[PDB]
């Protein structure tokens, strides 16, 4: 009925992408990150710019689907740490060294799309799950508080990758826990719980996926 892995272990702290349009690159090492806590016990910051500089089907700065990190992950046979490849917030050429290498991968999973039933199966199963979604209205963008609903809000426009790390219900609102990446202070300390079972509210359940390990 309820699960949050900030309390488990299986999330590091919120990061600030800033001006680098690298969302995608920041949900994908949010998702491996938790299939090393659940694999291995220990996890760390992985490496976002390794993605962004690395990840040449996806724009960089520019955009990018998370599968495709996931994919280059496996291709690669590895991904460094953050502490090896520190982020800059903007592309360079490709310095991937692995003699910093952090995690593997063996591929990835994608949920059946619009199926929010099984995303919370994913969750609960899996961990944190990378998830698509409309971010573009304002109301997103100025939250703070409670469980987010907009009946305005695009399935057929996704445009912004976060991270499913739980869900549950507040105050009778069922939702799901999301970990964005705009600074501990968007949101509700980086984070925003999105309504769930409300016809897959903003395409939440639409393009999510998450790495095999
Ligand atoms: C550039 C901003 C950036 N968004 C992306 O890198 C991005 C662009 C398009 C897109 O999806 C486009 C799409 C999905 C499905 C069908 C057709 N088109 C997706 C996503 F979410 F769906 F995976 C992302 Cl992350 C992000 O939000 C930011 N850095 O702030």
């Amino acid at each position: 009925d309820s699960v949050d892995y900030r309390k488990k272990g299986y999330v590091t702290p919120v990061k600030n992408q800033g001006q680098c349009g690298s969302c995608w690159a920041f949900s994908s090492v949010g998702a491996l990150e938790g299939q090393l806590k659940k694999k291995t016990g220990k996890l760390l910051n992985l490496s976002p710019q390794n993605l962004v500089d690395c990840v040449s089907e996806n724009d960089g700065c520019g955009g990018g689907y998370m599968t495709n990190a996931f994919q280059y992950v496996q291709k690669n046979r590895g991904i460094d740490s953050e502490d090896a490849y520190p982020y800059v917030g903007q592309e360079e050429s490709c310095m991937y060294n692995p003699t910093g290498k952090a995690a593997k991968c063996r591929g990835y999973r994608e949920i059946p799309e619009g199926n929010e039933k099984a995303l919370k199966r994913a969750v609960a199963r899996v961990g944190p799950v990378s998830v698509a979604i409309d971010a573009s209205l304002t109301s997103f963008q100025f939250y703070s508080k409670g469980v987010y609903y907009d009946e305005s809000c695009n399935s057929d426009n996704l445009n912004h990758a976060v991270l499913a790390v739980g869900y549950g219900i507040q105050k009778g609102n069922k939702h799901w826990i999301i970990k964005n990446s705009w600074g501990e202070n968007w949101g509700n300390k980086g984070y925003i719980l999105m309504a769930r079972n409300k016809n897959n509210a903003c395409g939440i359940a639409n393009l999510a996926s998450f790495p095999k390990m």
